[PDB]
């Protein structure tokens, strides 16, 4: 069964001040639209959108009847200096069992860097 607590953790490290990290989370339950919760179990709404993430770790999860979760993100550089690095890890879980992972490293070239990513708990290999 694919039904359980669907969770996606986004982590950033490096020159975090020289980038803008924008992430959006969406999920589905066996009943319909899923409620979203943070690590402390606080309700976030049915869509969780964080613009210019300042935290080094962002987490989003469903209830026990979750069927899917998607995380879409964008990385935009805010520096004219080349060689600024951002490390991103996107880890997907179903009942605290890792089901998917994306590891990315972004490096500035002097021009505006516009990068995107999309990770889901139900992505087929």
């Amino acid at each position: 069964n694919t039904t359980g607590v669907h969770k996606i953790v986004v982590e950033q490290s490096g020159n975090t001040d020289d980038f803008d990290l924008n992430i959006a989370f969406g999920a589905a339950n066996t009943g319909g639209v899923a409620k979203l919760y943070n690590e402390n179990g606080e309700y976030l709404g049915d869509s969780y959108l964080v613009n210019k993430v300042t935290e080094n770790k962002i987490s989003c999860q469903t209830g026990k009847e979750g069927s899917m979760m998607t995380c879409a993100g964008s990385v935009i550089s805010t520096s004219e200096q080349a060689g600024k690095k951002l490390k991103i890890s996107v880890i997907a879980y179903i009942d605290n069992k890792e089901v998917n992972r994306l590891e990315k490293e972004y490096i500035t070239k002097g021009s505006t860097l516009v990068e995107n990513f999309s990770v889901s708990t139900t992505s087929v290999e």
